[PDB]
């Protein structure tokens, strides 16, 4: 039992796709503040949770999936909930919420601390967190600016070092205070322009699918990546003004590295994409995903590779990813992406395990 | 039991928001078309098959609850689902029919007949059939040209009269035989414009809601629905451009009387909107929801009006119909739109008893 002689939490990221338990382990330094972080135990469940049914016997069978095998017992656990949550109004969420804890309160093993909605700034600082605490840049002060993008599935999250501006909400400013130096970050999240909901506008776009993909309006595929590129960039910038509200902040206040985890770490790791160092640039996912997927004929394509659930999305998303890096945030098509291996299962969890406050 | 003197069918619509279950009666002409239609019994349930986990203990529950206490069996059911089903493709459909298929196979009290997915121009026409059945215009050739919406929650349906065109796509044409007539009919669905998918993409605009609304980013609402328009204007046309592909077809095939179904019938008939006569106009609908929602104090409004689950939405659904009808459709602010009663439970299932043929 590693919990006997360190400290251990559960945080469950509940995102829009799935719910992701981790429990970790961790020491504490001479401010109380975690060290050591060891993820001891992880099990992920589908679908998300707000996507079920809020009544009894589905919370239930849900929550006992995702609770169960574990060997320590006792531990306190942090349910968070993200953009697949912040769609629904509040009356509806509190239907989860009530059969969440009722479902706590009937059994032993695990103690709930906490259960609710956390904003997409919470989620964009926990992002940034998770990524620099996992690159040992949270201890000393940097000399280097280091941006992190979250690819989810129903938000997707923009963070990076930028001073105090009072011009700007305060909403998107948090004061970082961690191992004793103050960091000051603009933080950004984009509801509805995360994956599954960003695609449910361009399901019957020619563009964004490969030659001949039967589209629901009974139209065939004709991929073309520029092309789908630009319909994603209208949902971007003529709608969301992704670009009138990122690039200004961006040209005053420049990232020298980027990382980014979520949905493109695993699109970049795939079969079908082929980049070394665990990183890309704009450029050439572009180029990829207009070769190796859209100018297929799907039937072929998908003979080929039978494995991968997502193959007949990446066409669109390596389109939508570019679209949201270079058209919306303004990143140079040419510049170095890092994305985290999917098989670190790093999501912004471990921000919570280093930083307990959320926005009032 | 009706059925034992009329022919009877069970259709049910799948909706994006819920399913609703029909029995109709009727009786048959010399060239054994329905006529003499009634429903004779209804149910609904919510949420949308679609939404649900696609697991046999689910999907027993659900058509288990949807199919009970009808006071009438052995009959013959058409199951057919619409734009929520459309979202997924069709490897994730199959697991929801495969279940429901074997749901049925598994007792005697109804007879499946068919269970899918219908497309947005099946839907379509449905509508159109469905609204003109209602109005007695079928059985004769009609000197006025009727315009039919459906405005749905995962698409939004437009159907009117349109002499054949060699230049449109025959994926929205449909040449309809009916009660010995032929009609040219234009037919279009937009997925992804529906009320629920649409609304994912403005949560955060204090445009569309009430002053002081809590948004999720954390801002407060403003609300001013002219503004709210323009924002959705932008998904219609700079995305989706439902102008440049409806416009120049209805000024030239100008519709004389315009009727909706879905949820602008609920708002229309709600105790926030006034409208006589079952109609609005679309510069009446605007107005009224800038003032009578979008510049009201949220917390009074909502005190005021505890009993409608729609209320916080209502800034941002009058905004956006307008900027469907006006701006996406070029429909005339000052022309009179009929919404069919919500109590008449009047959807497109109609058009099925009538027409059995589906897009091939
Ligand atoms: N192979 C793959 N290619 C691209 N995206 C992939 C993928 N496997 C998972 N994903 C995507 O990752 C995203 C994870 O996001 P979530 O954490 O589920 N959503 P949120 O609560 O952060 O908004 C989903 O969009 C999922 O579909
Ligand atoms: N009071 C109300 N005001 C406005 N919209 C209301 C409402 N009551 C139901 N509705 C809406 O009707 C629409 C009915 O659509 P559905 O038939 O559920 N969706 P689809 O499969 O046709 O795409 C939903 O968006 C629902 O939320
Ligand atoms: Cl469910
Ligand atoms: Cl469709
Ligand atoms: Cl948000
Ligand atoms: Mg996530
Ligand atoms: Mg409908």
């Amino acid at each position: 039992n590693p919990c006997e002689k360190h400290s251990c939490i559960a945080v469950i990221d509940a995102g829009s796709t799935g719910s992701r338990l981790h429990i970790y382990s961790y020491d504490t330094d001479d401010t109380n503040t975690p060290i050591h972080i060891e993820e001891i135990w992880n099990k992920k469940i589908k679908p998300g949770f707000a996507s079920i049914q809020p009544n009894s016997v589905t919370i239930d069978a849900y929550l006992t999936m995702l609770l169960a095998d574990a060997p320590i017992h006792n531990i306190p656990v942090y349910f968070y909930a993200t953009a697949g949550m912040r769609l629904l109004p509040q009356s509806q969420q509190k239907k989860y919420y009530d059969e969440l804890d009722y479902w706590f309160r009937q059994q032993s093993q695990w103690q709930l601390v906490e259960a609710k909605t956390i904003t997409g700034n919470d989620e964009a600082l926990f992002d940034w967190l998770a990524v620099n605490y996992k690159l040992d840049t949270l201890k000393s002060v940097q000399n280097k600016s280091v941006g992190v993008m979250d690819m989810g599935g129903a938000s997707v999250q923009i963070v990076f070092p930028m001073p105090k501006n009072a011009e700007i909400s305060k909403h998107n400013q948090v004061e970082l205070n961690i191992y004793g130096q103050n960091i000051n970050l603009y933080v950004h999240s984009f509801l509805g322009l995360g994956q599954t909901e960003m695609s449910h506008q361009f399901l019957n776009s020619p563009s964004c699918f490969a030659n001949d993909y039967p589209l629901p309006d009974g139209e065939s595929g004709q991929g073309n990546a520029p092309s789908c590129k630009e319909e994603v960039t209208s949902l971007m910038n003529s709608v969301h003004k992704v670009n009138q509200q990122i690039q200004p902040l961006l040209a005053l206040n420049p990232v020298n590295e980027w990382y980014s985890i979520g949905g493109i770490s695993n699109l970049a790791s795939s079969q079908l994409f082929h980049f070394e160092n665990s990183e890309l640039t704009n450029q050439s996912l572009l180029q990829q995903g207009d070769n190796q997927i859209c100018h297929q004929q799907w039937d072929i394509l998908n003979g080929q590779y039978p494995d991968d659930e997502y193959l007949y999305q990446y066409c669109l998303l390596s389109s939508y990813y570019y679209a949201l890096m270079v058209d919306g945030y303004g990143i140079n098509p040419n510049q170095t992406i890092h994305y985290i291996p999917p098989e670190q299962n790093l999501d912004w969890t471990i921000g919570v395990v280093l930083h307990r406050a959320l926005e009032h």
